[PDB]
């Protein structure tokens, strides 16, 4: 009995966990998530970007950012209003990073964007446009979560 | 050996049932669900309010009411159409009560309702503008369905 | 003591196959599926058909196949745009069969389809109106998938 049903309950383990991802899977598809790429999804929701942080850390993903053009395409038509990238210059004034980690590589700046405007901005997002603006980390933009390829 | 086995699978369903969670979790978020905010969510199909209930039930949720304003309309633009709300007066009419218990608090009735017409009307549908309407459970509406915030 | 254990784990097992079934369910529902009836859902990817059979494949689905009217909108519905259906002659020119087996029954084509046009079409898409014209299977078109009822 113990060794029989203690093999078993293995081969159950392992059949729930290639059911779940399975539905992973089915899940993403149904999300729009496209072969060999990232995806992005968003609950529409507006909040500051520590809330955002703290929101896609839970789903296991992190807070969207392009690394190119074609990824920050996907964002814009994700998102559909402004929403935050994960990208700050919190650190040091001047120095954008990715929340991931590493200096920005890839950018789409507005024109004379970043400037860290009046009280301060350290935070950026991608505006109806699909070019970027640096703002407020306390201001409220809609949460974009991005998810592996 | 055994009570090593035993520990080690007694880890890895822990570990599974987080990754459920997370699956559930993303899930709501995709579809909408926005922090400290009840899910509400349809598949569009319009039905008897004896089906939405037993519908609900099964996927382990409850017929959609609005608590409040902010919810009414929450409902109101994932319904999209005519949808029952979890409230009836089959037991005293005129008295509305929740199908989770307690009396009816926040409303929006239109003009000239509830006025349980023709042979009675005990059951509520949300429909234009958001506005209420009782109307016979047998008539068929939308099925909207709620999970916990 | 051991077989205690090993009876919880059982329970464990056994409450989470029971809780992934519910969100099977709940995701079925939120994507659309309308009791009774099967559901189709595509991540707008548009790929050549043996992808898509492979992609659904995986899934535990198979390519979206219209066996009425009703499914034959629903479908359209979904897609948006040209897709494939589960249904091909590849096996014997002029004669087709479902992916799953059996000949074709219900039929939507184009007038002047299927045509086996120039070099050949084995395949087929759901195009404009809804309906259908068979096409080369190494195009590529939108990927459509259907799970049981
Ligand atoms: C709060 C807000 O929207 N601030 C923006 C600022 O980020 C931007 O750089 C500037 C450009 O003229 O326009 C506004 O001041
Ligand atoms: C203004 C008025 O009498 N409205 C009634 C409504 O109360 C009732 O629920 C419905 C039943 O189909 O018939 C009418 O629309
Ligand atoms: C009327 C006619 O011959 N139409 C053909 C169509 O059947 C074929 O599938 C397609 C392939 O590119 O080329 C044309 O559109
Ligand atoms: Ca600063
Ligand atoms: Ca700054
Ligand atoms: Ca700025
Ligand atoms: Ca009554
Ligand atoms: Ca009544
Ligand atoms: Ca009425
Ligand atoms: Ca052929
Ligand atoms: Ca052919
Ligand atoms: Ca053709
Ligand atoms: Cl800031
Ligand atoms: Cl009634
Ligand atoms: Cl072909």
């Amino acid at each position: 009995a113990i060794e029989v049903k203690l093999a078993n309950m293995e081969a159950e383990i392992n059949t729930l966990k290639s059911k779940l991802e399975l539905t992973n899977k089915l899940h993403a598809f149904s999300m729009g998530k496209k072969s060999g790429k990232k995806f992005f999804v968003t609950n529409h929701e507006r909040m500051p970007f520590s809330k955002v942080k703290a929101l896609c850390s839970e789903l296991r993903g992190t807070v969207a950012i392009p690394r190119n053009a074609e990824e920050n395409k996907a964002i814009q038509e994700v998102a559909k209003t402004s929403a935050f990238l994960g990208i700050t210059d919190e650190v040091t004034e001047g120095q954008f990073m990715y929340v991931t980690g590493g200096r920005l590589t890839y950018s789409n700046w507005k024109k004379d964007e970043p400037n860290d405007h009046g009280s301060g901005e350290d935070c950026v997002t991608i505006v109806d446009n699909g070019l970027w603006n640096d703002i407020s980390c306390q201001a409220s933009h809609t949460a974009v979560c991005e998810f592996p390829a």
